[PDB]
């Protein structure tokens, strides 16, 4: 209780929040999709509604301690409000993104983060063909929504998408779930953007 | 008034906030349902919308107080904003919780912390069978967001489910309703999670069962 | 202005909030229902909504003032967040109620204050039977969250609910609605609740 | 810039927020409605939606400046939460108001404020004849919730609905729509409440 | 981290926050649309809802920094809640507008700032012709919600909205889309309004143009 309120107390309140990457000192966010469930499709609006838990990893020199001047502490748990996080977002939603979780994040005394919401997005997806064998495919972007790929970059510990706790009743089975580093221009804007592409077919069960 | 304004300020206004369980000194929270309404079902999106009271109960050492100190003083309420409170969750919601009633918790002299807000969740579930005599049954795991197993610890005080407040007149009736703890490995996380899962078998209200 | 400004001030920043009742310094609040429209009638999930004013009544010690010490102010009007409320809601409720008014509240100068927000609720009721000659009576609880009966008491100033502002073209008439006190013990909790029981009749117009 | 600046510096953090109208220093606040859509009608719950601007205009004292002492500014912007508002509120929604715009008000030298946020409003109306040649009429009245005609006074400054930005493809064509002063006693409570009632007879296209 | 730390402290904490323009120190926002979906259309209602992304330009003097006296800083991002952002509002929306993504705004060494937030509009549009070949023009304004043409001008940088993102499987194709500078009198009020036209020919989506 004691060491670990004034670990705390010495981060955040005694100093200022981190002020996010620059292209002196950028910063690699590491990104997992863990797909729960396709709730619904809306064949109407070319909409899907998919639930999944997005795990994202970076690290910062600014919230590293030494385990041995507190109480032997090596890792904690605390609100997201209370750090910097990542405005990874994703690129076609038609919906704001519904939460389904605390929004709480783990820090390791080397400055890792794991920061792993569960979420509810709607997104744009043709659905036609869901209801035949071969399927339907369909993609959705993940990246910053401010910075470039010269203050963050992404990486994935794996292409495939982790359908483990994938609902076994769900009215959609998956085929394939692949998440796979992008780089990309837009004529928007000049410098490169990164993404990770979330890429799933499914049909009707 | 006096004494216990007192109380709040020299545990609240003094010292920090409790700054979660460790694994050095990890906490047990006690978990109960108390099952109001299966609302509705969708057998299209396979979603169960129930309605249901979740008593949390905990106990910390930073909360403790003389009540002799404090003008006699047994135990407080106080807004749930004002403490800890654990992070156990739903693990197969589909939308948000609507919380359905003010977040105030009870603190006893001893530490005792009981918190019991009302929810409304929907949940992924495969009604088909519900218009069926023997019904469906439907599972959903409650657990800490972030804790394992190691800093948190889940106990029920009885597997049984309390239905006495039961919306009679419910368009789904519970045919049985059980709250069972369990230890899970995920692939995600190398460290062990603790839930306690709500097995609810209901089924369409019925005028007779079967001879 | 000037005097106003200053009450409340002497009143609100000056002292601590008051922390609600207790065993020793218990409270009773007064309720009154004034119903406004039965909106609609959900008979596929046993919902019904109601659109009213709850008329909420106490008094506190820690809110008298002399009107003769600020310039003859018998009494004023300010957000509700500002002052202690009484955690009253409603015990079968299936949805968050929904707010229709501001949330202000007019204190007097004996420490009276009245607080009346208009709401919407959806609430459990079986409506089979709504488009007969009968009717059909549905009923729902208010009380205290967390204050039991030796903390919070409630009363009523009459058993017949104020129909004077229902909705005459409602698709939904009143037959009969009454609020009522009661006592009550549950199974959780060793000490009793109080409730006022609003009961209406109705039916389809 | 920089006289501006000290203007609201002065004004908003040097002295207390208004406290709200008295018996003694009463107010009065002038009302015009914009009626830009009719959006729907819904026959089985006798709700009806309107998108509209209502302009409320108040004078106070505690906000008069001489121009000449700050750089000739004769007025400026703020956010609503910045200054006191009315709680003038409809009287018969079934649903929160949605706002529809920024809340920012214009304050003028001799401390008047206009204040014109859009919204949309449900609201309790039988559009049985909506179809017809006749039309229809529903109407809902505008008001304070809390403070009475002892404290707050409304006016129009005409009796004229203003059409002039109404949709003109909208599913629904107004035939006439006004605004009228009323003084109104309730059951409730002892003293008189006025407000505005929004009276309009509208058809289908 | 050091640098731009300080910088941010001496820009939001030392100074108060600028009060918006008038008059006599008027200021122009460049505005630039880009159409990303047309999700529905209700003809019961006569509301379309879009997504788009709405980019949003401009310099104040008090946001000026000189790179060298800060770590060679060019430029930095910050939440939209730290600055001071133009009231540009529809003028004739039906619901509250859904904001689609973090607000973060960019804000470069010579005060110049750029905000771009992804939104869902719901508007003002009878869709009657929308399943026709021809298909059907929608169009909403937008402008200062409070600031006149005296304090507030508007300019795109070209007349043609930007659909290189537009969602290619959508249900409603877009036949044109242009983004034009209007001045506007209104019975309410004295002073002339700017805003910014969108323009949006669309129709239900075909496999053949016949
Ligand atoms: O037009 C676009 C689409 C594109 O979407 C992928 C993600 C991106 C990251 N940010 C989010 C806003 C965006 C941008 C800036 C200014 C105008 C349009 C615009 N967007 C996105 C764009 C990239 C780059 C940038
Ligand atoms: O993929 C999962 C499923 C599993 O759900 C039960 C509850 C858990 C408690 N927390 C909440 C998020 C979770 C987690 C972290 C990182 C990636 C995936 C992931 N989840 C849940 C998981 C456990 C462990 C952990
Ligand atoms: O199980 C219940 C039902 C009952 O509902 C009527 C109102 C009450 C007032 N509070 C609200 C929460 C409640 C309570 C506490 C702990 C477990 C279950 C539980 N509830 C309600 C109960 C009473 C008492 C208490
Ligand atoms: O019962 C009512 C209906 C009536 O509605 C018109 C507007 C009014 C202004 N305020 C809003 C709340 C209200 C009031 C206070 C206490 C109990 C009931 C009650 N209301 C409204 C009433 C008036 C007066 C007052
Ligand atoms: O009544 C109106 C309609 C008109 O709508 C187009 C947009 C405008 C920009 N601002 C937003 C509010 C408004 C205004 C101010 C005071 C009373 C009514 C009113 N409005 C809009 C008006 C213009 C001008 C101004
Ligand atoms: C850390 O652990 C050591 C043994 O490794 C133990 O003796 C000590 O109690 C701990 N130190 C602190 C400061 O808690
Ligand atoms: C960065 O560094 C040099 C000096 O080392 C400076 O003169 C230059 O203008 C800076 N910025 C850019 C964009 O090169």
């Amino acid at each position: 209780q004691a060491n670990l309120m004034r670990l705390k107390s010495d981060l955040f309140n005694r100093s200022p929040m981190y002020p996010g990457p620059t292209k002196d000192d950028p910063l690699t966010v590491t990104l997992g999709f863990f797909l729960q469930d396709i709730v619904k499709v809306d064949s109407s609006t070319n909409e899907v509604d998919l639930v999944y838990y997005e795990r994202q990893r970076w690290k910062l020199n600014s919230l590293m301690w030494d385990p041995n001047e507190y109480g032997n502490i090596t890792d904690f748990r605390t609100s997201a409000a209370d750090i910097w996080t990542p405005d990874i977002t994703a690129a076609s939603s038609t919906r704001p993104v519904q939460v389904l979780s605390p929004q709480i994040a783990v820090v390791t005394h080397d400055g890792s983060v794991m920061f792993s919401p569960a979420q509810r997005l709607s997104f744009m997806c043709d659905p036609t063909g869901v209801d035949s064998e071969e399927g339907v495919t369909c993609a959705v972007k993940f990246g910053s929504f401010v910075y470039s790929g010269f203050e963050i970059d992404l990486k994935t510990d794996t292409d495939q998408v982790d359908l483990s706790s994938y609902y076994a009743s769900s009215k959609y089975e998956i085929l394939s779930a692949t998440q796979t580093r992008q780089v990309q221009h837009y004529s928007c804007c000049p410098e490169p953007y990164i993404d990770v592409n979330l890429v799933v077919k499914f049909r009707e069960r």
